[PDB]
């Protein structure tokens, strides 16, 4: 939801992806400011049909800026993911519901 305070611990569940619920890798926040992990936004976004999949957003034009500028990922957003949940992150790099509507 908003700004996290300076020098503030975010919470576990603001640091977790919105789609996969794994905590955010390599975070992608899109110009909606919506924000998932790089995994996520190449299966849900990238490959699928280039729309927020939290807003639904047109992205086609800002994946290929960035893809070309190498800036996909939300640089500040991940250093404080990593700083504050750094084990989370390196489990990660490791490897019911009634409502599905959001494509593979
Ligand atoms: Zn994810
Ligand atoms: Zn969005």
């Amino acid at each position: 939801s908003m700004a996290l305070p300076k020098d503030a611990i975010p919470s576990l569940s603001e640091c977790q992806c919105g789609i996969c619920m794994e905590i955010l890798v390599e975070p992608v926040t899109l110009p909606c400011n919506h924000t998932l992990c790089k995994p996520c936004f190449q299966s849900t976004v990238e490959k699928a049909s280039l729309c927020c999949p939290f807003c639904r957003r047109r992205v086609s034009s800002w994946t290929r800026y960035h893809t070309r500028r190498n800036s996909l990922v939300n640089v500040e957003l991940w250093t404080i993911i990593q700083k504050h949940y750094p084990r989370e992150c390196k489990l990660r790099a490791s490897g019911y519901q009634p409502v599905r509507l959001l494509s593979k």
